[PDB]
């Protein structure tokens, strides 16, 4: 199973962004999936009452898509990833470097969902202002953020990280439990991940994925000290050239 070190040495941020996050007019398997992610995080952060002071984004990677709706609902967003190269691609965009991956097609989409109330530039600035901290992360450590002092967060968020980072269920259950120590009692856990997947490709590079189904995930969540507000499962898959998932699940949980 892909080790931590192989995320430091082989995970290619720009490569990954190109492969998965170039909102393309040709209706790819990747595009449709992004569209669906975007719609859930909208429903969760805008339509529903999931809001608060502090959100912690677990396993951010180089990507900002999952923070776009959340920035409407939280004052303070911290972003975390295990890999230094990854945090460096984020910061590019945070700094609005002209070398930063181009997100406007995604920003366009979200602004639409929220009924065009704002424009790309004013959506972007909101996120920029919202992100206070960019930190090293390890979901396997009982203190994932290590030393860094943080108040208890209202919400922990994780998109397609926990599958990537957890070799087994024991460890997967440990990770959730670790995230929970950053969360208030009654705090929000929002996870979105692949169902029944063993690998995913960034270019030529193959990264492991923990193949778990609907049941195992829900079980792991209860064990870690959470109750599930809601749990969703969609058929849509990635291109066969890229991963072997059967679908995706989204959930909102609450800590005890
Ligand atoms: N032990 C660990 N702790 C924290 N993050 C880890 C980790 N092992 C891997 N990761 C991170 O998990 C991410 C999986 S890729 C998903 C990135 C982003 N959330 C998205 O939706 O596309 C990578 O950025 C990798 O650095
Ligand atoms: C964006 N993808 C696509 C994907 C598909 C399947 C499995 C996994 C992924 N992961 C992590 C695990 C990603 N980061």
């Amino acid at each position: 199973f892909t080790s931590k070190d192989t995320y430091l040495s082989h995970f290619n941020p720009r490569d990954y962004l190109e492969k998965y996050y170039k909102f393309g007019s040709r209706h790819s398997a990747e595009s449709q999936i992004l569209k669906h992610l975007l719609k859930n995080l909208f429903k969760i952060f805008c339509l529903d009452g999931v809001k608060g002071d502090l959100l912690i984004d677990i396993g951010s990677g180089p990507t900002i898509y999952q923070l776009l709706s959340a920035c409407e609902s939280f004052k303070e967003i911290v972003v975390t990833d295990y890999s230094d190269q990854n945090l460096q691609e984020l910061e590019k965009w945070l700094k609005a470097a002209p070398a930063a991956f181009d997100w406007s097609p995604v920003v366009t989409y979200v602004c639409d969902l929220e009924g065009n109330r704002v424009k790309g530039p004013e959506k972007e600035e909101k996120l920029r202002q919202a992100v206070k901290q960019v930190l090293k992360c390890d979901v396997t450590q009982s203190q994932p953020l290590g030393a860094v002092p943080l108040p208890p967060a209202d919400c922990v968020l994780s998109t397609l990280c926990l599958d990537a980072a957890c070799p087994d269920l024991p460890t997967y259950c440990r990770a959730l439990r670790n995230l929970g120590s950053l969360l208030k009692p009654g705090g929000f856990l929002v996870i979105m991940d692949a169902l029944k997947s063993s690998y995913y490709m960034i270019g030529e590079q193959k990264f492991s994925s923990l193949p778990l189904g609907r049941e195992a995930v829900e079980a792991a969540v209860k064990e870690a000290g959470y109750t599930i507000e809601w749990f969703e499962v969609i058929s849509q898959s990635y291109s066969s050239t890229m991963a072997n998932n059967e679908g995706l699940f989204s959930l909102v949980a609450r800590k005890l």
